[PDB]
């Protein structure tokens, strides 16, 4: 099966299926993003950089935002992100 | 777009993509429902019944339990579920 799922087009996070371990590289929308840090399943991680106070888009709506600069391919969480839902 | 999204073919929640009001009929991935609360945009509704301590499935996976029995249409959330991601 897929390592992940990126919900909607507009998204800037995708939701990890299984553990991915840090260092790995995944293929979405025709890009590669590098994971850096270990992302359990279930859990989200960027797939551009987004900026402190900037949202974080999933299923295609802001859903919160970036509680310091995240970098593409970083584990999004309670750790650095406000869900605002 | 749609008014909500079921993610994947196993999950018995989908997610609101607008504020649904009370009443609304759902159908999606040929399943039909009714909601019994309003439903924020963002938020999870079921699919089908979940009983009590069953797994609540999104994104193909088990992502935590229900705190009571939840029924068709309700709206899903921190009041009746448990997330153990």
């Amino acid at each position: 099966g897929m390592q992940y799922i990126k919900i909607h087009a507009l998204d800037n996070v995708a939701v990890a299926l299984a553990d991915l371990a840090e260092g790995t590289e995944v293929s979405v929308d025709n890009q590669t993003v590098t994971l850096r840090q270990d992302v359990a399943r279930g859990h989200k991680f960027a797939l551009t950089d987004i900026a402190k106070g900037a949202n974080v888009i999933k299923y295609g709506l802001p859903i919160g935002y970036a509680l310091a600069d995240i970098a593409a391919g970083e584990h999004v969480h309670a750790h650095n992100t406000r869900t605002n839902l």
